[PDB]
Formats: structure tokens, sequence, C-alpha cells
């Protein structure tokens, strides 16, 4: 259940968090984190779940920590501390200086020139998937869009088989919200087993596909080791298997409770992107954080050296000190404030395809589907971890208030 309390850890700054079941679960997870913004509770905490560790429960600590690489180092970034210790995927587990050289590796992966490049392709998808959906008149969202959409297009930049996505996905989901059939060391090592021989076969013979364009690369202009690219090839799949593929998910049931939020997307869809900011923001999912590379006294609390403090992405945005009324969805909010796709060095490399395929899904499914709801009787389940999510998305329509485009 719970470690003992570490003899510097003052005792009034406990509050029993856990991150993997949060106690306000059922409320939806953004609510059930969001209970360490509450009235009596301070701006840094210390959980005694999961092998006990520090919490930033504001967005200024938040930012503050993601920016001082030098004291908060991505080595040990993951909870609890045996995933976070063999957590070794770049570029997400190294700081500067040596990090740089390997985000602009993955940054010709999955960055905008490539983006831009994939726009086509990312409609005909979502199009296709949608008018295929859009006469039965009920789908269920995850596995239906959330999903298929999101990671057919990855494992197509990835050029890597469709048939091996539900044995990825299953290693992806062990890694952020663990089933307990597996310790993230053993998902990691299944990951890197599926990896070795793709990687020295696009050596061996380069392609034109995200591994190949990895492993074939330079850092600083030398040649990158088989293990590296295997190490960033590994974190390329977590992006492109377990994030967008959740968020859609939060958005969507969103969407189905709030007839007035999808008429004024109807209305002038201009509006599209500013409401993806939005939903970007209110249905943050990422929480992951740093360890402690040397004792450190921080807003007046004692750190040491080895500790490790969770720095939920997702709570600057929905924290009332950077946005009034958090928990309300605005799509005119004059200033989306969030650190939804992180702070700091490590910024997600993967925001841009993220946001594309964001705003594209809700362009055509608005467009198709302008109308629709929850399933009746559904009782929507989310699953908290590293990467929060939605368990089941059943919805329902009236196919005659459809239209094909
Ligand atoms: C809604 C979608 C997404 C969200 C909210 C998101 C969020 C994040 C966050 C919060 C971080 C920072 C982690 C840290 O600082 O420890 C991150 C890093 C990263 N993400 Fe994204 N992510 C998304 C989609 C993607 C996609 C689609 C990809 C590519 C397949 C991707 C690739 C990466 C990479 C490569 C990094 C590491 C950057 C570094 O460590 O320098 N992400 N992401």
């Amino acid at each position: 259940n719970l470690a003992p309390l570490p003899p510097h850890v003052p005792e009034h700054l406990v509050f029993d968090f856990d991150m993997y079941n949060p106690s306000n679960l059922s409320a939806g997870v953004q609510e059930a984190w969001a209970v360490l913004q509450e009235s009596n509770v301070p701006d840094l905490v210390w959980t005694r779940c999961n092998g006990g560790h520090w919490i930033a429960t504001r967005g200024q600590l938040i930012r503050e920590a993601y920016e001082d690489y030098r004291h908060f180092s991505s080595e040990c970034p993951w909870i609890p501390r045996e995933a976070g210790e063999a957590f070794d995927f770049i570029p997400t587990s190294m700081d500067p200086p040596e990090q740089r050289q390997f985000r602009a590796l993955a940054n010709q992966v999955v960055g905008m020139p490539v983006v831009d490049k994939l726009e086509n392709r990312i409609q005909e998808l979502a199009c296709s998937l949608i008018e295929s959906l859009r006469p039965q008149g009920q789908c269920n969202f995850t596995e239906d869009y959330a999903e298929p959409f999101p990671i057919r297009i990855f494992m197509l930049l990835a050029g890597l088989p469709e048939e091996d996505i539900p044995h990825l996905k299953y290693l992806t989901d062990q890694m952020t919200r663990p089933d307990g059939s597996m310790t993230f060391a053993e998902a990691k090592e299944a990951l890197y087993d599926y990896l070795i021989p793709i990687i020295e076969q696009r050596r061996q013979k380069p392609g034109t596909d995200a591994i190949s364009i990895v492993a074939n690369g330079q850092v600083n202009g030398r040649p990158i080791t088989s293990d590296e690219a295997k190490r960033m090839c590994g974190l390329l799949l977590v992006g492109g298997l377990d994030t967008v593929v959740n968020f859609l998910s939060f958005s969507m049931e969103f969407l189905a409770k709030s007839p007035e939020h999808r008429q004024e997307l109807i209305e002038r869809p201009e509006r599209i992107p500013a409401a993806c900011e939005e939903l970007l923001r209110r249905f943050s999912l990422v929480a992951d954080g740093r360890i402690l590379t040397s004792d450190y006294e921080f807003h007046g609390v004692q750190l040491k050296k080895g500790d490790q403090i969770l720095l939920p992405q997702m709570l600057s945005g929905l924290d009332e000190r950077e946005n009034a009324c958090p928990m309300h969805v605005d799509f005119s909010r004059q200033k989306v404030s969030h650190t939804t796709f992180g702070h700091g060095s490590h910024l997600c490399l993967g925001q841009h395809l993220a946001r594309r395929e964001i705003i594209v899904t809700l362009k055509e499914w608005l467009t198709r589907i302008p109308d629709f709801s929850i399933a009746p009787g559904a009782q929507i389940q989310h699953k908290s971890g590293i990467v929060s999510g939605v368990q089941a998305l059943p919805l329902v329509w009236d196919p005659a208030t459809t239209k094909a485009v």
C-alpha cells in the first residue's frame, strides 16, 4: 500500500495521491487529479503511494521544475522508481546538452515538414473511416476511430505492418496504464525485442520510412548506433500509439455531451483550431516527471538527491491560477494556458502531427455526423497513469441527420 515516510519529508505535506488509480476517478480523470488543487492543498506534496514521491500541484512549480534540468533530471522520469530506472528512451531520458542532438534527428521523422506532407493522407483516412461509420448510426469510438485513425497513420509513417498493432498497443498500454501482467521493464524489453531486427534490416537496406530515417541517421554529425536508434524508435512508437488515441476519446466524449459546443464549430468551422487548443488544455492527459540530481530546497521544501517528483503536465492548464473557470471548456478562452505538450527542452516533437490529427478529426466528423450522443446507459469510465485514457466510448446517432461529403 503506502511506503514509509522518509525522515526528511515533513508529515504535514503528506497527501497520499495514487496516480494509477486516484480516489475520485469515477468523476472523470481530470477531475480526479484536480483534487490536488483543492483549497487546503499546498503547491508541493508528498505521496506515499507508488514507492513514495513528490508531486508539484501548481502550474508555476511544474513549469519551473521542467525548466531547471540541472536539478530535475530526465534520467529517471517515470514512477514507480523501477520503471524510471529502466526507462531509457531517447530523447526523453536525456538532459541538455547531449539531449539536443537526438531531438534534431527525431524532428526529422515527425516534424512539421513531414506533417505537411502527411496532410492529404490524414484527411483520406479520417474521411474514409467516418463515411463508413456514418450510415450505421453507432460505433464504439475507441476501437472504430480513436485507435485506428492515429495508429494506422503512424504505422504507415513508420513503415510497419498493421498486423503487429494488437501486440504493440498492448505493450504500450502496459507502459502507461499497467495491467499488472507486466512491468515497465518487461514491456520495454519486448518493444526493443520487436525493433532490433527491424532496425538492423532498415540499416542493411535503407528505406524512406521513419525507422530507416532514424537508423541510418546522424547526430552532431556522427553515425547513430543501432542501440541509440532502438531507444529512440521505441519512444516514437510510444507516441504514435498511446497519446492522440486517448485524447481523441476525451474530446469526442465531451462533444457527445455538448450540442452547443458542436453547433459553434458547425457554424464557424474556422474556430476548430482554437477549439482544439482549448480541448488540449481541458483534456490534458500526460503526467511524468523528474529525479532530483542533488539536495535542493524548492519553494520552501527540502528535496533530497534521488527523490522522484511528479510534474503533471495535465495539471498546469486546469490550475485556476493560470485559467479562470479551468474546468469550463470555452472555445473563445482568450489565453489558453497549458503545458499539455510538456515544457522545457523536452517539448513534445509530435505535437504538430497531433494537432493535425485532431483538427482534421474534428473538421471531417462534425461535417458528416454533426449530431450524435453517448449510447444510453453508458457509464463512461476513465483510466489513469503516465498517460490517462478512456476505457470505452459507445456513440449513437440518427443516420438521417448525417451528410456524406
Ligand atoms: C495528444 C497528443 C500528445 C501529447 C499530449 C503529448 C505529450 C507529450 C509530453 C507531455 C511530452 C514531454 C515528456 C517529458 O518532458 O518528459 C512529450 C514528449 C515527446 N513526444 Fe509527445 N505527446 C503527444 C503525441 C505525440 C505523438 C503523436 C508523437 C510521435 C509519434 C510524440 C512524440 C514525442 C517525443 C518523440 C517526445 C520526446 C521529446 C524529448 O524528450 O525531447 N508525441 N509528448
